[PDB]
């Protein structure tokens, strides 16, 4: 079977066969599309097929399908599963696996980069202090004094689900949020609940607008422990504008390293619940979402005030005007400080080239349009005009519940 | 079976049950989402008729009344005898309002119950269609104080006697290829513009020539007509800050009037049902003006603003985009032609969703189309989960007539 996608701007038509290898469900049916819904302990029984499918994929990728090495590995994994109820990946399979989870991540516009990922194997880690050390090394490596390098650190896999490794932070580097008695918020309102947990755990909060949060780290199902990332490891960029000299006086900054730490990595049926990964920013993530969402820093008004835009009617488009200015500021600031960043034009244009190459070499590229299209200037990026097919391939990154919701506290 | 949608900005959770009434297919499966694909007998008719009549009689609080059971038997006799049936005027109006109400891709649905329905089922010729259409254009335009309207031509019978408007919209601009390799006017309309030429239209060959109507009655060959220019309200585009903007020579028309869709009510098919509302500014400023395959004006505008066009990261495209859209809204407002900005329209749609959830149990919505083509996340719809499903009565796409028509 063959499915076609059309770019309505170029008339380029692509043919997808890769979707045939998808088994996991989308949330949609013949009667309902759930394409805009954000969120739509394995037996031995279910494990061996998952391992077999993965190893078949791995051995095919290295051009050794059906080889003696391939067959011996299947047998070895089979034996290990029946005897121990799980199995261990070879370093080569882990690296392949992690890269492919990124390749398969339908919500990621940056996947042109997928084959360049530094994988840190942290499966020998046993304690929270051990995790802290691994994470510091990742942050220093990935940061590279502003010449950002993509990286992932992989902690031990789930065993019985009672001994999970988890990074409780949603990202390795994020700013604290504090709810004031008067109902206003200081700092990042997205991080209020998490900030509150850190405080309870014993963090001494500076109570400012951009306090880098401590790491809250859980090894082997134990209660999580707090650690402060050395400040010299946390690269930050003060935000200024190339023409507007008052922009610096907004007192804005952001961190250079975007590093997702709350997702679950699935490889061959194995579950890695702590697998922090990092790339580099696309400008709109900060300038559009972090700064201008109503439920985030919410700076549109203050910026438009300072620009002296007509604010009495939405139809002056003051908000759109201030939006572009803030996003120019973000890109200018990062580039001036030599911290890697990509603008949404460049990133989407690269994504289209990647997607086309993937169709040609792989038979497809699963992509979630709702997430791929940037949150400003949608239709002046080429992805807006690109039909996309969204389906789930493994290896994969998945959401998992917040750990404060599920953790059994030991004391 | 009961489905929740969350707004991530407000935490408001709504519960959808209306989807369970849905019947037609989405294009998606459990294995694949097709959310971003643009185009994903007497025996058949009686169930469709019944489903419709049932919802009509329920809507007037007469479900299962003697009047309800009388109508179902009368329609059933009519289908049994004629293989089709005729809608009462009340049914037709209800059907048309509900097709709009059900249009998952339309952000302007807060207005759905204020629709003027022009019954043109007595029409027989292209001159007659032309008359109905001029009357629709003049009524809807209302000297710039636009009113929503639909004109409904006779329903499909055996399918070789279709009424069709060949135009995609009642009012559009011509497109011309030259030796240049370039396109003058609207590249979207090149093929149609050429069909007009081959059928006899003498073209001014300019950038903004209002196209003629090409009208097909009763499956006959279509005929050309020029809409009286005094009936076509157009707006010159100027900027409230940039005096040079006027010299780009830009204008647009005031009346958005889709004329190529098919209205289905109670299984009956209305292949010619032009309808019109009023513009959201982005349709013109972002899409018509800035799509690479449309007027594609970003380069010329950026140049007049003297921006640094050497690198994408200066956001010269994005700056110019905003200015073009400011000009569109300013021009329509100044000339007193109804228009809505994307902020106002999307705020209205959120309120409409809330009304629909509370009063109807849901609102089918296609997020990919509802979120505006600029500044997505600063509009509330970006943060609103939506469920997309097909309800009837409906507006549907149909084949372009030129590919289908037997000459
Ligand atoms: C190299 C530069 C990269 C860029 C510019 C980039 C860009 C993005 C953006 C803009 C998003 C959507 C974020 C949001 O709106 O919340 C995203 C999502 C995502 N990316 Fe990337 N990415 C990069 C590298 C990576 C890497 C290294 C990985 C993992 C190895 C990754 C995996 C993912 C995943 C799993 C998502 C989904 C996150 C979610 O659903 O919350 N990306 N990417
Ligand atoms: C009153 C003001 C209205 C506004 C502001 C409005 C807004 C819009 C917009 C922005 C679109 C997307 C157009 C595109 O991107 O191609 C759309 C699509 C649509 N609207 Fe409306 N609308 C209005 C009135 C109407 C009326 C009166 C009807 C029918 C009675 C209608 C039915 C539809 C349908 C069926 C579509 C999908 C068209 C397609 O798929 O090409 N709308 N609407
Ligand atoms: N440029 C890069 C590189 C790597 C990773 C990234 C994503 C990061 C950065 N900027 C946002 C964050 O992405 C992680 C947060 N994404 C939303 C998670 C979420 C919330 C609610 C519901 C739901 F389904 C999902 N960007
Ligand atoms: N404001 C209003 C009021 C009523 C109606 C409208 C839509 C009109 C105006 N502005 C665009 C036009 O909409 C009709 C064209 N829509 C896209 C048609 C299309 C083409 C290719 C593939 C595909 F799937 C669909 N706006
Ligand atoms: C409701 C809707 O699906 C939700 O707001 C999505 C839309 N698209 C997105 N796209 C990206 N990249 N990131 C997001 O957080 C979202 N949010
Ligand atoms: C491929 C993609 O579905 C296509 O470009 C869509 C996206 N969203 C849209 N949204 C609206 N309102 N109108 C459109 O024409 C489109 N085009
Ligand atoms: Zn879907």
């Amino acid at each position: 079977r063959f499915l076609k996608v059309k770019n309505w701007e170029t008339d380029v038509v692509l043919t997808d066969t890769l979707h045939l290898k998808s088994t996991l469900e989308t949330g949609c049916t013949e009667h309902i599309c759930m394409g805009s819904i954000m969120l739509p302990v394995r037996t031995k029984d279910q494990l061996f097929p998952l391992a077999k499918e993965f190893l078949d994929q791995y051995y095919s990728s290295i051009k050794r399908f059906g080889s003696k090495a391939h067959m011996d590995r299947l047998e070895e994994v089979n034996k290990e599963i029946e005897s121990t109820s799980t199995y261990q990946l070879k370093d080569t399979e882990l690296i392949y696996g992690a890269k492919h989870a990124w390749r398969n991540a339908s919500r990621c516009v940056g996947r042109i980069q997928w084959s360049k990922l530094q994988v840190f194997d942290a499966r020998d880690c046993t304690t929270a202090h051990g995790m802290f050390n691994y994470i510091c090394n990742h942050v220093k490596y990935a940061t590279n004094k502003g010449n950002l390098r993509s990286a992932i650190t992989i902690f031990p896999q789930r065993t019985d689900g009672k001994h999970d490794f988890r990074v409780w932070n949603s990202q390795l580097i994020r700013y604290a949020g504090y709810k004031q008695p008067d109902g206003s918020t200081l700092g990042d309102p997205a991080n209020v609940q998490f900030t509150e947990i850190c405080i309870q755990q014993g963090w001494k909060a500076p109570r400012g607008r951009f306090d880098v949060l401590p790491l809250l780290l859980q090894a082997n199902g134990n209660d999580p422990e707090l650690f402060q990332i050395p400040p010299e490891l946390v690269l930050e960029v003060p935000i200024r504008h190339p023409k507007f000299d008052w922009f610096k006086d907004l007192g804005l900054k952001w961190y250079g390293l975007p590093a997702v730490s709350n997702m679950l990595l699935e490889i061959g049926g194995l579950e890695f619940s702590a697998c922090p990964f990092s790339g580099w920013y696309m400008g709109t993530e900060i300038g559009v979402r972090d700064y201008c969402d109503n439920s985030r820093y919410n700076i549109l008004e203050e910026v438009a005030k300072k620009m002296d835009l007509d604010m009495r009617k939405t139809s002056s488009l003051w908000k759109d005007q201030a939006l572009v200015e803030i996003n120019i500021a973000v890109l200018y600031s990062f580039q001036s400080d030599k911290v890697t960043i990509v603008d949404h034009h460049s990133a989407t244009e690269s994504f289209i080239k990647h997607m086309e190459n993937e169709y040609r070499c792989r038979g497809g590229c699963p992509a979630d349009w709702v997430w791929i299209v940037p949150p400003m200037s949608g239709s002046i990026t080429p992805v807006f005009h690109q039909e996309m097919l969204n389906y789930r391939l493994t290896p994969s990154f998945e959401y998992q519940p917040d750990p404060w919701n599920t953790h059994v506290w030991k004391g």
